[PDB]
């Protein structure tokens, strides 16, 4: 057929761009039609390149498999995938059998037969001579190669294509006879053609050019054993041997972002080099011998961490007579050994996971234990800590699984039991212990062994939560701490609440021990300890907190601002003492009086019509509560007076803001009345007056400055002497010793406002600084933006995670952070990325004058579709109506509805949008290749912390790059499908243009291996985003009061009838959830408890649970279990619940599910 073919063509053109996720989305799309063809693309999409190998025979041999046939273009795909599949391991004598064998049978002439029907010479060819020649670098005799290259090099035909193309196998080649000027012709036709190929591809096709680029390294190191030995001076002697030694031992390439064939081409050519010098300057050979074994042990060691297993576990076993001259070589080759086995077990299951560890415990009553582990005491440090966890994962995985273990395989229950049923447990943990409190007994060598005892007994001590613990954790985490550690400056508030909940054990020698301590790591965690001054127990934390104001005293200030807006202090004797040394602080603190200065200047450019609902809806809601409250209102009346009123009022409180001549001045009239009546209400009657005061005010004919002189005191800054600088704020960010003095200082502004058309109508001011580079900010006041501070915290300690599992670092996988600062409560400064675009206004400007028009105002258009459907299906035509559409439609008729909505906006406008502006082929392919690779991303990480309400104009892509930056966090973790009306059900939202930005390739090519990458580097981890997660949730600003005071901010959905709001908020329930949907959890188990806990008693509860629970005919996320899944199927389930008209024909009518 042709379109089949076509498909064969086109994973040719995208294998050759590296580019393997789209590659691999047409061979189960397309090129399927069985089982083992899943089965096998399934599992080597991890690298677990042994067994998507091993079940490729079983597709070829097979003899009756009759449901079908194995149709005429996958039995070839078949072979040349099991090439690959054997190339990428070191499969050496099991390649050249099955690159030979189907050209000919009974040993065939691999002499002249490829050179007619050159279909067997593009595919066949280069697998088997570079199979060939690797199998010759490694000692035989042979005797298959030279002979066909002799043959084949006479003519023009069959000595025009194997010189042009390949040139460095030919080099070693002839170079293992020695003649050594042919060969060195060879190398530099090789590095010509290389400058010419890298000239010809495109500039910005990145990944060509890497794995292009990957290769000098071979070739140079080709060319300068060429020219070592040819040189005179250097087989007389050892020192030339001996620095070129030194030049070698350090140029690996990296771990982590090299994948494994270029580690076996540089180190197979380097040991072939060695072997070759030692041939002919004929100890000498010894120093060669260590330095071989050294270069292998990195390769194996690299090996590993790409989850390269059996690559690595081949070498262990290449190795393994190898290191047995001396102990200390095999208590490296024990050391890999058991790191291989615990970094093993960590994807298992549970039955497997005690086997894949056992095995390594008879191999340590083996030798370097005598005398060896006894003066050499860093590599017995490393074996206690590794013996120490060997028992701890053992008991870890046999105490999730309860007692279903000691039931089976007799030896190992006896091998078990040797070191009853339940004590035994207790008693592993407690043999851990041994070697664990050995290990602090026993730089950069000891954070991992101090921190190892720390995350112990922290996951024990959250085990005790259902003995002299808490004095282990505080000593054993700060004398790490002390050293530079990004590990243990991400456990702070670990200390923080041990310290609170088990308050006698170690209170003072706490402070014993955080006296003495570098005081410039807890610039992060300041936030955690200024709100510890006004509680109890600031006693541990006063002379630190004093350091960071005498040394870095700005680094503090704008953390003091909210945490002196709200402070109510003790009576006792201890409680005496503590305002006394607050009001020490605060008079020790901004003395120049111009940082104050600065917040009010940012404070005096607002919008005051916007301003004064805040009162209004601050007011209408405290006297309305319980009338018992006293000196509230006149208490509250200042903070309303002292900025707006009578303009004698600003010129006493800061200064001639311009607008106040046209309001303070204005509401003089209007404002007697509030002097003889409102300054003393107390009565809750008439707020009618109020509103229409709110309407008076409103519909002005010009609120914005149309300049900078809504705020004189900003035009003219003009820096004059020593008077305590200004200091741009946001930086100070943890990161080694922060230096002041090159800090950018803030020297000016500029005479332009402009207005954001967000919802509260934010300004953007063009501050420069003190070296020219004029930095955009946007202005924010009037709300509290310490939440998105922290979910930007939470995104940076994210995307440091996503950059150490290896396939997540080779595709370079990163979010897109910005900074944002509080400076004080209800006011904050936004950063303001230039040249970007929100994703709403993308898609509506990329429309037609008419396409647009019909999407705008017509009946037919989807919004009034919407509209006329809620009303005829529940009969209201009001809000309200989706509690009982829910409960009076059915599975068949919404699915319709919402195709015959759907099919009415173009669904080429993702396409047409990049069109318009690519200008280029071989643009549309890196500007829509990066569109995909970062949506994927966002939408994954915005679900283990579970972000609701991702509509239109929360997105913004980027005009040079096409990426997605994701804003706007309201709901951080799983709150936004119960709280509102309504809920949201989906994960994240892939609508029809999203997809309809991959047609012909079915969604499970590129939004796929990218959400699996990411999903397996999250949950594989000890637990420091469960840890960030969990002080999160417990820092006081969020209990249900500034919740719901920021959901009203926005004058929405969501006003009243509450009533459980206020009881069920339990913070020990959100980390037990995203400890669940980490640990492995279904994705419809979780929407419906999420549900349950804050919608029972609806009228429509069993709609809910039937949308989020599944079908069992159609939908995929019923047909799976509850627990212990797997990555996968993990992600085919969120796969399905984005996307399913059973849930996005009922959603939100301005979440726009369709667009």
């Amino acid at each position: 057929p042709p379109d089949v073919l076509r498909w064969v063509e086109l994973a040719k053109l995208y294998r050759s761009i590296g580019e393997y996720d789209v590659l691999r989305g047409i061979f189960t799309s397309e090129i399927g039609t069985k089982q083992i063809t899943q089965s096998a693309l399934l599992a080597e999409a991890r690298s677990d390149y042994s067994e998507a190998a091993k079940q490729y025979d079983e597709a070829l041999n097979k003899q009756d498999w009759v449901d079908g046939e194995p149709t005429e273009a996958e039995k070839d795909f078949w072979e040349l995938a099991s090439l690959d599949c054997y190339n990428h391991l070191a499969e050496w004598k099991s390649l050249e059998y099955c690159s030979t064998a189907s050209i000919d049978s009974e040993n065939p002439p691999d002499l002249n037969k490829i050179w007619s029907e050159p279909f067997y010479q593009e595919t066949y060819l280069p697998y088997m001579i570079r199979s060939k020649l690797k199998l010759l670098l490694q000692g035989e005799a042979d005797q298959s190669l030279l002979t066909f290259i002799d043959k084949a090099m006479h003519g023009e035909l069959q000595k025009a294509i194997l010189e042009l193309h390949y040139s460095q196998e030919l080099s070693l080649l002839y170079l293992l006879q020695d003649d050594v000027d042919r060969a060195k012709y060879y190398i530099q036709n090789g590095i010509q053609s290389f400058m010419q190929n890298y000239s010809s591809i495109d500039v910005l096709l990145h990944q060509s050019r890497l794995t292009k680029l990957q290769s000098v390294q071979a070739l140079t190191e080709i060319q300068e054993f060429i020219s070592f030995i040819s040189k005179q001076g250097n087989l007389s002697s050892q020192v030339p041997l001996k620095r070129l030694l030194n030049t070698w031992t350090n140029r690996y390439p990296d771990a982590k972002m090299d994948p494994m064939n270029i580690w076996d081409d540089i180190i197979t050519n380097r040991c072939f080099f060695l072997s070759k010098i030692e041939e002919k300057l004929t100890d000498i050979s010894s120093l060669i011998r260590s330095c071989k074994f050294s270069m292998k042990m990195k390769m194996i060691d690299s090996a590993r961490k790409q989850n390269n297993f059996s690559l690595a576990m081949k070498l262990l076993k290449e190795l393994h007579k190898e290191s047995k001259t001396r102990d200390d070589w095999l208590v490296s080759w024990v050391q890999s050994y058991c790191r291989l086995s615990h970094c093993r077990s960590r994807s298992q299951g549970c039955s497997e996971q005690v086997l894949t560890v056992l095995k390594t415990v008879s191999l340590l009553d083996e030798n370097n234990v005598s005398s060896y582990l006894s003066k050499n005491i860093l590599a017995f440090r490393d074996q206690n800590i590794l013996l120490g966890t060997t028992y701890r994962i053992i008991a870890n995985a046999l105490s999730s699984e309860p007692a279903c273990l000691a039931e089976i395989e007799e030896d190992k229950a006896r091998r078990i039991l040797e070191l009853d049923s339940e004590k035994v447990i207790a008693g592993l943990y407690q043999r851990a212990f041994q070697h664990l409190s050995e290990a602090v007994q026993a730089a950069a060598g000891v954070i991992d062994a101090y921190m190892t005892l720390a995350d112990f007994c922290d996951q024990q001590l959250r085990k005790e939560e259902e003995q002299a613990y808490p004095a282990l954790v505080v000593e054993k985490m700060l004398k790490a701490l002390k050293l530079n550690s990004n590990e243990a400056r991400l456990k702070f508030p670990r200390l923080l609440q041990i310290i609170e909940r088990y308050p006698e054990e170690t209170l003072s020698l706490m402070t014993k021990e955080i006296s003495s301590v570098p005081c410039w790591q807890f610039i992060s965690w300041i936030s955690h300890m200024v709100a510890l001054l006004d509680k109890d127990q600031a006693v541990a934390v006063q002379h630190s907190v004093e350091e960071i104001t005498d040394n870095y005293p700005q680094a503090i200030v704008y953390p003091f601002i909210i945490s002196s807006e709200s402070y109510s202090f003790k009576d006792t004797s201890t409680g005496h003492k503590n305002k006394e040394f607050v009001a020490r602080i605060k008079s020790k603190l901004d003395q120049g009086g111009v940082i104050q200065d600065f917040i009010n200047a940012l404070d005096q450019l607002s919008n005051p019509e916007l301003l004064f609902k805040d009162w209004s809806n601050d007011v209408r809601a405290e006297l309305a509560k319980t009338p018992v409250n006293k000196k509230n209102i006149e208490k509250m009346y200042e903070r309303m007076y002292a900025a707006l009123g009578d303009p004698k009022a600003p010129g006493l409180g800061a200064f001639r803001r311009k607008f106040i001549q046209t309001f303070g001045k204005e509401f003089d009239k209007h404002f007697g009345k509030g002097g003889s009546k409102l300054l003393r209400m107390k009565l809750s009657d008439f707020n009618d007056i109020t509103n229409m005061l709110l309407l008076k005010m409103n519909k002005d004919s010009k609120p914005p400055g149309n300049l900078k002189e809504c705020s004189p005191w900003m035009s003219d800054f003009k820096v004059e002497f020593l008077r305590n600088e200004l200091e741009i704020p946001g930086q100070y960010d943890g990161r080694g010793k922060p230096l002041p003095e090159y800090h950018v200082r803030i020297a000016g502004f500029d005479e332009r406002v402009t207005v954001m058309a967000s919802l509260r109508r934010p300004k953007r001011i063009i501050i420069r600084g003190h070296d020219e580079r004029e930095h955009p900010f946007l202005v924010k006041g009037g709300e509290d933006l310490r939440q998105d501070q922290r979910v930007e915290q939470l995104f940076q300690v994210m995307n440091g995670i996503l950059a150490q599992d290896s396939a997540c670092s080779q595709r370079a996988l990163q979010l897109r952070t910005y900074s944002v600062v509080p400076m004080t409560s209800r006011l904050g400064l936004i950063e303001w990325l230039e040249n970007t675009v929100t994703l709403k206004d993308l898609l509506l400007n990329t429309m037609s004058q008419e396409e647009k028009a019909a999407y705008l105002s017509d009946p037919r258009a989807p919004p009034c579709e919407y509209k006329d459907w809620l009303t005829k299906m529940s009969g209201k035509h009001d809000v309200g109506a989706y509690m009982l559409m829910y409960k009076g439609a059915n599975r068949t008729e919404t699915v319709t509805s919402f195709r015959k909505r759907e099919s009415k906006v173009p669904a080429d406008l993702l396409k047409r949008a990049f069109v318009r502006m690519s200008t280029s082929p071989e643009a549309f392919l890196a500007l829509r290749s990066h569109f995909a690779s970062s949506h994927a991303l966002i939408c994954i990480s915005h679900w283990i912390l579970g972000i609701g309400d991702r509509h239109l104009n929360n997105f913004m892509v980027a005009m040079e790059t096409g990426g997605v930056i994701g804003i706007d966090f309201g709901h951080a973790f799983g709150s936004a499908t119960q709280f509102l009306p309504v809920p949201e059900l989906m994960p994240f939202r892939l609508t029809r243009q999203f997809i309809n930005l991959m047609l012909p390739m079915k969604e499970t090519g590129l939004m796929y291996s990218i959400m699996v990458h990411a999903l397996r580097a999250f949950r594989s981890d000890p637990g420091l985003l469960t840890n960030t997660m969990d002080v999160f949730v417990k820092e006081p600003s969020f209990d249900w009061k500034n919740f719901e005071q920021k959901m009203l901010k926005k004058g929405g959905s969501w006003i009243q009838e509450i009533n459980v709001a206020e009881k069920n908020w339990y913070p020990r329930q959100k980390i037990c959830y995203a400890k669940r949907k980490l640990a492995g959890a279904n994705p419809a188990v979780i929407t419906c408890d999420e549900l349950l806990l804050g919608h029972e008693k609806a009228p429509a509860f069993r709609d809910y649970v039937a949308v989020a629970r599944g079908s069992k005919d159609h939908n995929i996320r019923a047909q799976e279990p509850e627990s212990g899944l797997s990555e996968e199927t993990q992600v085919k389930c969120l796969m399905d619940q984005a996307t399913d008209p059973n849930i996005l024909g009922r959603t939100w009518e301005g979440w726009e599910p369709w667009m």
